[PDB]
């Protein structure tokens, strides 16, 4: 099996797409721009578990422009786009993904993604875990040959943190999540933009003057909240940390529980990456035609189970869209099934915040193959510098001049211009 | 001999049935019309031709019309702008529809003449937008004129032709201009755009709006929800304006303004809602960055020179339906939305249908007024009264679960104030 | 005999210059005026008695008055309004002034008194701000209204007294709504108080905005810019409204909406705008948080109800100027901001100068229109022509240093319009 | 001397402003309800030097109700609040410091803080570090005496950092900026209040229309534009860091240089920390009646000393603003001297996010003196809990309704449901 799609047929309009989308991701372009000739992941078969998308598409071909063998699946049932994995597989690199796979489907693409036509694979490119969780329970014997692994989400790393701790993590892993990066970019902006998209596709609804409730305000919840706000949403977040949730009340939003929420709310979006969020007792206080959905990892944070026994009937809109009537006559509309809804109902993130992302990917990878002696068995994060670093090669698209520092200037400050210009704590 | 009807694909009614049960619960104002006309049929004996773009929406405002006791038939105003399920939908409700997503401009002119004549005789009520149908009907059928009510104009642009056909003395038939009802003009153009004009975007390319520099031509109400739109997703928004009054609304709220002339340098993508030709010109392309999105939310495809990119791009391809990638000579590439068409209709479904029952409260008023009330509105170019703008606005304070503050006598009389009744003045603002 | 002015102190002349001196700088509009009829002298002749609030803005407009040949003599329409060093500035100049901050109701007609007769003569003009003015001369003084040319009136409860007193047929000059021109309504109201009522309640409590509940009574002009402020700075906004259109508005926008009865249990802070008697009582304060802030940017002081706290609290203790703190039974407290007077002039400075400019620049233009074109003006409430509101905007956009766009002449033929007049039609709502 | 301030008769209307304060500063009054039979304090004499105002007063109170005997100087030359300076001396405790120091009577002030009735102090609660320096380098005999020191600003602990670095820090430190509760909420929310508090009553200048230029976009830098740009100012943004900058970028804030942005900008605002940010070749550039001011901690942003020697004429408008004439005839207005304008032309930070800072500032406090232990000679952090405990004091008074997780959903992510609920380096 050299590859499986929906079909190869979308390949062209798929290697449109990418044409776009490399504009649009300076960031890994300055990769290959410095790589190629040098190929540093010679010799690496990297075996690949994220989101396989226009995004993804570009990043992997720039794993192979640095010289790498790849395979890869998807990480959920419904973000694939079926264009960008014809592109993709069209190239000669086998791709295990298609939008609409089942739980057993699944399961069985990340599995043709392990074996490489010249022995297993030495790396993994996970996000959230799954194929790392995999290869630990399912092919232990695979994983002194592994040499390291990054991990792109935030569930994924505190996966890969709990691991660590039950001493059950045998290989060395980079926390790519927590590149400021990725984290304060990523989660922040990219669901901002992305969210609405989902939940615009899916239903076409009026975000002015509906009231919208966001479980969370992490950096996923910050973002979502901002973006509701934007559009003349009344945003009430829910918090379990009294810090993120004193800074949801001094940006003027309402913060109270989901037991309050839930009779108010007209639109509601999990982001805690934590389970029993919204439960049937919510559900049958909710206003007609509510709109739920969640733009976490994993689809836990709904009780969906619930509303398949309890409702009286299931409507079906379209793909992705149900339409649920209660016994109580008011109906409740929930998205991609509980699946994280801006990839299951749009095309997830904008190319240039994944540019982001995906800049610290290549690094991770290049970091644990080409210095395999400074990473031990642990979990790692990426060295500030290299964090400044993508930051830096993205400034250009966006026009942006910055300053330099005087040589009086850095002598004040202490600090070597080029030089990381954050202690390793800073927030930003 | 005559079609009953013509839409892309009528299998799609069942899917479109759905959509329009969904609009339903978000449009109040055309609902409580129903439960309030549908036994007294307020319009009856009227046969209402409508030239308007056929979405979800103005599927629920035709079954209205129905519901009201009028024979009803439609075609969509926009080449682009049909939602096919939608069209589907009405047309097995027994509708005469003519409309399809893809239309030629031949075709588009063939289905509005499909409108024009009833079984029951030639059309005696016209609902507009933009004025395509006013301006078929004054030149190639202005025998049929006599036979009319009247009009209703939903936009701005058609408002406009209306006043200047006025003033040149060959408006024959009385008209509302609804577009400036203020539960039109203050809500769907400017709150409207504000939702849809992301989304007709993001659909058609994907792009990443924080950090890009946007540049929106026009500060009227369409261009305000726009600027906030683009602002609000992190783009750096520049103005351009030949109103100095909204010129100094825009500095006033912190937006740059300047000429294309200079934008055209600094922007990442482009949006004109002037309602005015000749925004866009060849000499602006030639100085965009690469990959420069630029797409048109005015009413007609006559704010970008789209003619000057076919005849002088080096490379033409299509991306995507309504999604054309050109090249310049200076290799340098420009993306274009729609044609050039309004993007938020063409490359994405609009607006939501929540504001659109605002326009749409107002077209089925006013269509009972002209009906109903022929002698309060000799030819010539009218507004609805206050008290009906007012209503309007009520209807749909419910479902947003708004709480409205009541006069006492005492603060009604010290206002000098019907409690009831238009609690400002005609030229009040808001 | 007749004192020739009366100020707080003199000596605060040599810096009110100063700061006449840096406000001329930010407003262009009275200064092109200056440079535009110094030498023409258009209101020569003119005796004008003016009821204003007595600031460094007014200063320079007085001044303005004065270089087009008028004779002027000023009184402040606030008792808490004036400052003190702008009046000076005025009175060293030669002009009699009549104000100084903290007058008696008592002192505060007698200011006004002072003003009416002129050594050549009784008044002839009138610039009045919410009519106290007006009707002073109509009930006390009815012999002079024939020798008065005509009225202009700034704000929103002054122009609604005069059509009032039209309506009921005892206005005998004619008068100018100033505040309905668009670059005072939109401007002034909107964005002079998105800044000034933040800076009168810091500078009066010194406040955490941030985290705080707010409650703006009133979503017009005034009400959007106060609600805007706050939420700005971190605040959750909620709306009360008797208008269903500015109810929905506030809606569309984000806020909460709801009765006054509901909100005076969330409120942390209230600010009343609604220019309506009786919107917090007793009942309300009440239900009130500890150390609740309520004041109010209406024009007049009849909107919160300070006779009650007075009567029915246990303690009131003064912070400090205009800042009292009051105890009621329940234990808890309220801060009370200048005794419910307009808080924005009370406790800080008002509107900054370059807005001003706009209100003041159309003041202007309306006492040359009324004292060089009584014929133009009937008795009656009018506006000023759109192009002279146009102009003002102008005006302003140099500073500003807006590029403004300049009509082809194809776009205008296109357009049908001038290249330079009326951008817009008259009922346009901007 | 048992004390010395500007107006003892101010001290009756200081008392009424503390009444207030104190009902703005929850955090601060748990502490008072917690410790005041407890005493932990018992023993510790406290020099401080910070900003002597209403909310400092607060503060001072506080840590004598846990028992301590405490002498103030104020940190700045203008910050200083007579009325609060006043009902602080009337409590009977000896505070030093008024509004209008020349150097000279500031560095005077410090001294009287040192020494006690009972002996030398034996506590450091600084801000800048100059109490600090100054015991390091006039009275390293009082060093061993002094157990502990906790430092507010960020300047300050930058300094400490150099210090510890150098070999130079004798005596051990507790960083309370770098708490998630002072620096994300106090340099973030506070300045976005009173910047513009503090330019506005010098100025009184129209915020709308006009393009204000904003150096450094940390978290002061933040709070400052987000402000100017509620008002309707466009925003320009320098910055030498390129994350920092793409932040601002991704914000639609244009980011470029000061030599560009001096041609521009009607009003500046520096807040990097930094020397030389605004300089002649910027000034002799500006538009008429540019505003400059400062709201970093230093008043070394800006080259005032440039348009004393090269102004043609300065005009003094009142108290900390001058009104300078160009040899090019335009005119630039000035601010505090350069020093900070919030604190200088306003009152700076309003109580509530002060009670953040401060109810810190007393845990550091108690921590340095009841645990000499955990503390050695170093710069340490406050830990997690105690700063989530920080924000949790402050929820009631701002109504917020906390979610609290099931034992299901707390075994799911793997915490205490009273723990931390996120880990070291999270950014929040
Ligand atoms: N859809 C996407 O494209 C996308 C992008 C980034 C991250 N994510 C996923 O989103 C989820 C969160 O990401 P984050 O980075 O926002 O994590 P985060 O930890 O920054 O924020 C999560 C917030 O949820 C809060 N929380 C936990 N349980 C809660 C509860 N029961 N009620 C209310 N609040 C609760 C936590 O206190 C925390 O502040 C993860 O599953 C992550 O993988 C998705
Ligand atoms: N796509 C949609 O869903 C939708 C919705 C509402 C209105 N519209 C259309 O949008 C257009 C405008 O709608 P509006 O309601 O904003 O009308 P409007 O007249 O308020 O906006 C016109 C603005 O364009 C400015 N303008 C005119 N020529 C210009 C030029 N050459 N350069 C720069 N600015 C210029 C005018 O000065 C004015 O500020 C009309 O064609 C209307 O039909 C479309
Ligand atoms: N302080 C200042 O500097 C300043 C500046 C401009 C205007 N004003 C004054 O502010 C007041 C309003 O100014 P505006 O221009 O906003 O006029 P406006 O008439 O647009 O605002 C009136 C709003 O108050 C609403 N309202 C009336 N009674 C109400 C009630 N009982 N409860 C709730 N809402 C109610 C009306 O429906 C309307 O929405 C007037 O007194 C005007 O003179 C003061
Ligand atoms: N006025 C107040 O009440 C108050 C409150 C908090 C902090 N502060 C002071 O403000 C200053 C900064 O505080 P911060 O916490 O914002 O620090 P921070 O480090 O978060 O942000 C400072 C920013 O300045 C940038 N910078 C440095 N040199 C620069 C240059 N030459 N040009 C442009 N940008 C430059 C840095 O990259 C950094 O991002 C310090 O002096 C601190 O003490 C004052
Ligand atoms: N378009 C996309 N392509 C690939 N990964 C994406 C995209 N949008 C969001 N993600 C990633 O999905 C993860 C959520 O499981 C996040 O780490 C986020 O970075
Ligand atoms: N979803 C929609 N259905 C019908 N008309 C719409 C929709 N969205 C926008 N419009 C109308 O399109 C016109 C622009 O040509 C405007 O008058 C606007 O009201
Ligand atoms: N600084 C100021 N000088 C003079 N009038 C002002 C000022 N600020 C606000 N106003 C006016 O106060 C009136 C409210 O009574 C409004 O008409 C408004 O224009
Ligand atoms: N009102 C205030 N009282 C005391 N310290 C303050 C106040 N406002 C700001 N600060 C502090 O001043 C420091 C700047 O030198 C910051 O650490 C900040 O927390």
């Amino acid at each position: 099996l050299p590859y499986k799609v929906a079909d190869i047929g979308l390949a062209a309009w798929g290697r449109k797409a990418l044409d776009i989308a490399e504009n649009e991701m300076p960031g890994l372009m300055r990769m290959r721009e410095r790589y190629s000739a040098s190929k540093p992941l010679k010799g690496a078969r990297i075996a690949g578990c994220l989101h396989m998308t226009v995004e993804t598409a570009v990043l992997i071909e720039t794993l192979v422009t640095l010289g790498a063998e790849v395979q890869w699946s998807s990480c959920n049932i419904f973000s694939t786009q079926n264009h960008a994995a014809a592109a993709i597989a069209k190239a000669g690199i086998p791709v295990y993904a298609w939008k609409g796979e089942t739980d057993e489907e699944y399961l069985w693409c990340i599995e043709q993604t392990l074996y490489f036509k010249d022995g297993p694979l030495n790396m993994i490119l996970d996000d959230g875990g799954d194929l790392t969780n995999l290869i630990h329970t399912k092919y232990p014997q695979l994983l002194p040959g592994i040499r390291g692994i990054s991990e792109e989400t935030t569930t994924g790393v505190h996966n890969l943190y709990k691991m660590m701790a039950n001493g059950i993590l045998k290989v060395p892993a980079i926390n790519v999540n927590d590149s400021v990066t990725k984290s304060k970019f990523d989660n922040l902006y990219g669901c901002r933009e992305s969210l609405i998209d989902g939940i615009k596709r899916a239903t076409d609804v009026m975000i002015a003057g509906k009231v919208a409730v966001v479980a969370g305000y992490g950096d996923v919840g910050k973002g979502c909240a901002q973006a509701l706000r934007g559009f003349g949403a009344r945003v009430i977040i829910t918090e379990i940390d009294p810090i993120n949730a004193l800074q949801a009340a001094m940006e003027g939003y309402e913060v109270t529980t989901m037991d309050e929420a839930c009779q108010e709310g007209n639109i509601f979006v999990t982001t805690t990456g934590c389970i029993d969020i919204i439960l049937g007792r919510h559900f049958e206080q909710m206003k007609d035609d509510a709109i739920v959905c969640n733009i976490g990892h994993f689809d836990v944070e709904i009780d969906v189970k619930w509303l398949n026994e309890n409702a009286v009937e299931k409507v079906n809109i379209k793909p992705q869209v149900d339409r649920y009537r209660l016994k109580n006559g008011r109906r409740i509309i929930l998205l991609a099934e509980g699946r994280l809804v801006n990839l299951g109902c749009a095309m997830g993130h904008p190319s240039f915040v994944m540019s982001n992302s995906f800049t610290n990917q290549v690094m991770a990878q290049i970091e644990l193959w080409t210095h395999p002696d400074k990473y031990p068995v642990g979990v790692h994060f990426l060295p500030k510098k290299l964090d400044e670093a993508v930051a830096c090669a993205h400034l250009g698209k966006l026009n942006v001049k910055l300053t330099k520092l005087t040589e009086k200037q850095a002598q004040y400050l202490g600090m070597s211009c080029d030089g990381p210009f954050k202690p390793d704590h800073y927030r930003y």
